[PDB]
């Protein structure tokens, strides 16, 4: 069926011993593809140290016969603005972060990276020729990090859309056109990283929260997703033991209809800091025995 | 009435200019003391640009009439293990966290920062040996930050406990635990801030789930609090136009039980990422005004 994994996001504070969580992933899980999140280890880190643990889940995670495919930003990092931030100073620090990251990700020998974006400020968010102009630092800054990317051994960037109209790529049409202004720019293709949770997102997209209207306008630049459970009002990032509209059989559905192949679709389940381990453990568990219910 | 403040959390990703910001807490929420959230500028950052952030934010509050009280760890921050982490090397990377942090805050003339202690890994949560020792240079490391503080001119740091068993301090007994430990060990005082949705969650806690137990146990200590709303089931971190059991009365009522006076009450609220803007604001000053109208006796 689809080629389902797992961002580590799940195991953020928890399984962090590195042949533990590569065990758990492979035992546990039953799964192969990983995502490894920069949660884990921030890229803002000291380098030595940073790196050390890095590789630690790196060789932990080779050692387990798992392949992690690309890290990527989690919500340490998804708290600032980064690239569409209201200075051009705190735009340079979404540049160095995100540099950061390529050589945390190059040291572990991962092919790809990537992040959601940026966040305009309130009052920026609400001024077009002010996001237009931050926004073409951030692209200049995106082609300049391809650049280095490559030379530290990288195949690949991503950039993953947001449901919030106050930051971009929000919508399909947004994403287009940032896909548009890479393409042929950038010294390693940067590509998107959908996210069901985001698309879906009925508040904001309305009747274009749907995974076809992303298809229409962006089949072609799509190389990997998220996947998680929701109801389409908020980013829930529910696992698959709870009801919402992305069931297991929606999921493979889709992945048989676009004649997916190695388009990962990354579980990506986020619990309540004061959840018991245990019951996140067994909640993980429960979610994906659901997902490979789903019938081909 | 009792002492309201806020923390600045609420405004994480959206109103960033300075002194709109500081406008904001001043003519929207019609407060005064403010907790600024390690969220808004990373400890992390190089220290030339994050403080100059920093800075632009203390002055654009004391322009306005504001008293930043004190900084504090937001999200960013407790993604990580820090002080109870598995290894040295990330137990120092937590030491170096908060250091990074004090540098910021007396940057920003602040003078009392803090955060929740830290965390322990699945396999160490359950090994009582594990703990201990890993304790030992948490308790050795607050100890070292603390003269460091003082150094840097700072007059307080704050330990937030919290409500999961795999993290210390999380009961009112671990929380007076390090408070004793530490007494007459600091250059200057590390005092607790409680968070009512973190001693109410009642899944940990249940019947010690309430704060009379917290005064009887730590009232010496408790030196400020984060204020949320709760069903006391999940850590909500609810503004006060939704309902729970932390009515605004409640507050006023403990505020005046315990003679509580420079104890500062920071409204802790968080909202979704993808809630909008001028959702978020219209909430937060309907909860300003719901906390304001608790009567004093
Ligand atoms: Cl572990
Ligand atoms: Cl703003
Ligand atoms: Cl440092
Ligand atoms: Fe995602
Ligand atoms: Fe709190
Ligand atoms: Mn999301
Ligand atoms: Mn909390």
């Amino acid at each position: 069926g689809m080629k389902l994994g797992v961002n580590l996001c799940f195991a953020v504070k928890r399984w962090l011993e590195p042949d533990r969580l590569a065990g758990l992933v492979r035992d546990d899980l039953g799964l192969e593809y990983v995502q490894y999140t920069y949660d884990l280890t921030d890229p803002w880190w000291p380098d030595i140290e940073r790196d050390r643990r890095a590789i630690a889940y790196a060789k932990a995670f080779r050692k387990a016969g798992l392949t992690i495919e690309s890290t990527f930003g989690g919500l340490a990092s998804y708290t600032y603005n980064h690239f569409l931030a209201p200075t051009l100073e705190l735009q340079s620090l979404g540049y160095q972060h995100l540099k950061r990251a390529i050589d945390m990700t190059a040291a572990m020998e991962v092919p790809a990276t990537g992040m959601p974006f940026g966040s305009y400020s309130a009052a920026d968010a609400l001024n077009p020729a002010r996001r237009e102009e931050i926004y073409a630092i951030a692209r200049d800054m995106w082609i300049e990090l391809a650049a280095y990317a490559k030379r530290q051994g990288l195949s690949m960037l991503y950039v993953e859309p947001v449901p919030l109209a106050t930051e971009f790529p929000s919508s399909a049409a947004d994403a287009a056109r940032l896909m548009a202004d890479l393409d042929g720019r950038t010294e390693i293709p940067v590509r998107l990283l959908v996210d069901w949770g985001h698309a879906l997102f009925e508040p904001l997209f309305g009747p274009e929260a749907d995974m076809d209207h992303w298809m229409d306008l962006c089949q072609p630049w799509i190389a990997a997703y998220h996947i998680q459970q929701t109801d389409g009002q908020l980013d829930r990032h529910w696992s698959f033991t709870q009801p919402g509209v992305v069931t297991p059989q929606r999921l493979q559905d889709f992945w048989d209809k676009y004649a997916l192949t190695d388009q990962t679709f990354f579980a990506e389940i986020l619990y309540p800091f004061e959840a018991r381990d245990e019951d996140v453990l067994a909640d993980m568990i429960a979610s994906v025995k659901a997902l490979k219910a789903a019938s081909p």
